[PDB]
This record gives structure tokens, sequence and C-alpha cells, in this order.
């Protein structure tokens, strides 16, 4: 997967495992959730293409959102959309498969950086808007959580198991957006 | 309600109603949600005491969270908790009742400031930690949202009306934390 550099960041994350433990508690994430994010693992894998179509359908239809993928001239960069889609697709599986350990926090930082002016547009070596405003990263907690629900019910699990899979997805998305705020936030306010 | 200055803040918010419309769209919030956030009004109004206890039981049970309410000597400040609880309770009703107009946005900015080192600890004239790290404001989207669900189900309402109030609450919680990021974020990255 071009530009996907998990495990090989070259910068350690400015947040450690203790931060992650405390942030896990704040988000009500337990060993129960560890189990259930993995059940979402297997439920979502067959559907990843239809999931991405849904999200891209949402981004594409709102010009003020599609904007973050556009060449300086206002037109959407197809190459850029295509290349990010693959890493987004990977990220669904990563969220469900990976140990939330130091390597994982290393990539969280990496992902925060790439949304932010620090590294945005560098990975795919494109010319686009310098920065995605943090307001929209937070906003996206909703559609990224809520739209995953139907896809979790699909493969016919027990409604409780659906509900617990959704609940873990909600916690993990929230947890990650929270960490991705690091490059955006004033030093010492994070 | 001491410290409650909704509608009377000076320093008018740095985001206007065009920003609020674009952020509403990012969180999938429509006139349908205004209706159902208003229906959360009456369901929740009775139970406000109970809800406050739930959120206080969560914060109070995690030292790294209760800490933001603590005197230099590391014990919780009873005056600080009591005054914030009164405003917090009122906020539930506000989220439900207030038109999301410019006076609403002005207070949103005030709320962001009171969590940030800019205006934290000044409202109730207390001595407490200088700043609530932003990471916890995002994380709290989860507990504020999910713990509200059981309360919406209590007034015996239809499961789909329950689902619609909950979705509205979730959208409205994310949207607000998103606006509160403003004082935390580096200039021009919001
Ligand atoms: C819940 C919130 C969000 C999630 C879960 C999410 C997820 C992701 C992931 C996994 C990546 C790939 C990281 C990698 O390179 O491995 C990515 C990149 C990207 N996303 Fe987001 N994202 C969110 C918010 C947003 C928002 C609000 C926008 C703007 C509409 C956006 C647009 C982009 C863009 C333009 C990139 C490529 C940035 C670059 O040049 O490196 N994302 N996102
Ligand atoms: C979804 C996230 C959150 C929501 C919805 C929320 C809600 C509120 C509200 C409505 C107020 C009263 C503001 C006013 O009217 O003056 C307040 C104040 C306060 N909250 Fe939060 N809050 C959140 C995150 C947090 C977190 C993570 C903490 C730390 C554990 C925290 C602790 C406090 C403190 C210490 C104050 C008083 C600050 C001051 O003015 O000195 N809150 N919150």
């Amino acid at each position: 997967i071009p530009g996907y550099t998990y495990g090989e960041t070259e910068n350690r994350a400015p947040f450690n495992l203790e931060d992650l433990k405390l942030l896990k508690e704040a988000v009500m994430f337990t060993a129960e959730d560890e189990e259930y994010i993995q059940k979402a693992g297997e439920v979502l894998e067959d559907q990843v293409e239809e999931i991405l179509d849904t999200w891209y359908g949402f981004v594409g239809s709102h010009p003020h959102l599609l904007y973050y993928f556009t060449s300086p001239d206002g037109t959407p960069n197809e190459k850029y959309l295509a290349a990010v889609r693959k890493r987004f697709s990977r990220w669904i599986l990563d969220t469900s498969n990976r140990s939330y350990d130091q390597a994982w926090l290393d990539y969280q930082y990496e992902i925060g950086l790439r949304h932010h002016r620090t590294k945005k547009n560098q990975t795919d070596n494109v010319e686009s808007v310098p920065n995605i405003g943090y307001r929209y990263l937070v906003a996206f907690i909703y559609p990224i959580t809520a739209t995953m629900k139907p896809f979790l019910a699909r493969k016919g699990h027990t409604p409780e198991e659906v509900e617990k899979m959704y609940q873990a997805w909600f916690k993990a998305t929230t947890l990650q957006v929270a960490l991705w705020s690091y490059p955006y936030v004033k030093y010492g306010d994070f």
C-alpha cells in the first residue's frame, strides 16, 4: 500500500502507554472492547469497499469537505483520493487487528501529522490545501461512527453483539481523533 | 445560577453562523435533529439530577479525571464541583432548548475558554489546575453521549424515537466539543 508506513515512522509519538491507558479510561474502553473491535474486524472486512464508497459519497457531495482533496484550482485530485482510500481501507482493519501499543501510537501521531499542515500532501506528493481544520476532524467522529452501524448488523450477529461492536467502534474512533489533535493543539495544552 | 452568563459575554465568538452551518453539515445535523433534540428536552428534564450523578460518579471514580476539580493539595474542591454542576445541569437544558443562533455560539466560545487555561478557574474564583488537556474533551464525547442513552429510553418512548433523540444528542455533543477546540488550537488551524 503506497505511503502506508506503519511500524516505520522515524518519529516516536509524543504520547506514551500511560497516556494511552488514561485516555482509554476516559473513553470507557476495556478488555471487553478489545474483544469486540476484533469481532468488527471480521464483520467489516468483506464490506470495506462498500464502506469507503459510503464515506466518499458523503465527502464528495459536500463541496466544503471535498475541498480538502482538491488541486489548487478547485478540482478534486483523483490520484490523491484513490491513494488515500487504500490507507483508509487499511485503517479500518488496523483499528480492529493491531495491538494498541507504542507502534500504534507512533502511527496515530503520523496520522495526526498528515491531516495537519506539518505533513499533509507530502505522503502522496500532491499539491492541495495546506491544512484540514481540526473542527472537521472532531465533526467526523459522528459520520465515521454512526455510518458503520448498518455494516455491522449486516452479517447477522446477535443484536447485543452488534451493539457491543458498534460501541467499541465509537470508542476507538473517538480515542484516535483525540490523539490526532496533538499537532493541532498549542504546546502544553494537549 | 452563579457564573451562568449565557447571552452576556463580550468577546463575541470568533465563528459565525456560516461556520456553524458547515460544521452542522459535517455532523449530519438537520432541522429533523432540532425537533428531536427538543424532544430530548422533556424526557431529560425530570432526570437531570440522576444524570449529573452518573457523570459525577464517572469523574469522581478516576483520579486522573477528578484532578481537574482539585485544590493544590490534591483533594476535590467542593465549591468548584457544586457551581460547575449547576451550570452543567443547565447546559443539558440549553442544548435541548436554545436556538443554535449567534448568542448560542457566543456561549460555546465562553465554554471552550472556561475549559482552557485562558478562562479556567476564573469563573468561580478558585485555585485549581491551570488547564484541562484537550485530549479529554474529545474522549468525553463518548461518555457524555453513550451514558445519556438509558435516560432517553426511560420515559417509555418508541425505540425509533429513542434512536432519533440519541442520534441528535450525539451530533450535538460532537458539534460542541468541536467548537470548544478553538482556544486550544494553534491560530489558523481550526
Ligand atoms: C473521524 C474522523 C476521521 C478519520 C477516522 C479519518 C481517517 C483517515 C485515515 C485513516 C487516513 C490515512 C492515514 C494514513 O496515511 O495512513 C486519512 C487521511 C486523510 N483524510 Fe482523514 N479522517 C478523519 C477526518 C477527516 C476529515 C474531516 C477530512 C476532510 C474532509 C479528512 C480527509 C483526509 C485527507 C485529505 C487525508 C490525506 C491527508 C494527507 O495528505 O496525508 N479526514 N484519514
Ligand atoms: C463532552 C465533553 C464535555 C462536556 C459536554 C462538558 C460540559 C461542561 C459544561 C456545560 C460546563 C459548564 C460551562 C459553563 O456554563 O460555565 C463545564 C465546565 C467544566 N468541566 Fe466540562 N465538559 C466536557 C469535558 C470535560 C472534561 C474532560 C473535564 C475534565 C475531567 C471537565 C471538567 C470541567 C471543569 C473543571 C469545568 C469548570 C471549568 C472552569 O470554568 O473553571 N469537562 N463542562
